[PDB]
């Protein structure tokens, strides 16, 4: 029911400090290979006034080597911004659709995100495990910033259905204000 080649249809709802938007976005993932990358449009509030890499991670963790489901995560960043999350992802014949909503708040105006001072997400491992009969999925994230250093973020995650993971997400072209983004992602499951 899952095949070797599926495309993604997102539209991602969202603010952050209040101020709102919206993205569109089209890709293509190979499931079983554990890759995927899309391309990703401001269709509103543009042009954004803080850091596109808060937004990434959030553009589905069958895209991973070795009805559909939802997730709610909590994005705790170490400067007090705190950015929930939710996607919808649905099964539309060879086509994943995900329905995001994104709402962040308490970004302070000097930091790195609303000054876009975020370079990348350092690759992670993703700490899946069993809470409630529900699937649960930590990892600690940090953002490399452009001026060295690196800023920290707690990621919480609840999957529901209707071991490790190693990441590596890079944003891979760009236009000046981001309304254009193309992005790319690996992922490959472990254990032991
Ligand atoms: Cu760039
Ligand atoms: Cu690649």
């Amino acid at each position: 029911v899952i095949k070797p080649d599926m495309k993604i249809k997102l539209r991602m709802e969202g603010a952050v400090n209040g101020h709102p938007f919206a993205i569109e976005g089209v890709g293509l993932g190979k499931p079983f290979e554990g890759k995927q990358s899309m391309d990703l449009k401001v269709k509103e509030g543009g042009p954004l006034p803080f850091a596109y890499d808060i937004l990434t991670t959030v553009f589905n963790r069958v895209f991973a080597k070795y009805e559909g489901y939802s997730w709610e995560r909590s994005m705790n960043y170490e400067d007090g911004g705190i950015c929930n999350a939710t996607n919808d992802i649905t099964l539309d014949g060879d086509c994943y659709i995900y329905e995001i909503r994104f709402d962040g708040v308490n970004f302070p105006a000097n930091g790195p995100v609303m000054q876009k001072r975020t370079v990348k997400w350092e690759p992670s491992t993703e700490k899946l495990y069993v809470r409630d009969g529900v699937l649960k999925g930590d990892v600690n994230m940090a953002l490399s910033l452009e001026g060295g250093g690196h800023y920290r973020c707690d990621f919480k995650t609840t999957y529901k259905a209707k071991h490790f993971v190693d990441h590596h997400i890079e944003i891979k072209s760009h236009d000046k204000d981001y309304s254009n983004v193309n992005l790319h992602e690996h992922a490959e499951a472990h254990s032991e």
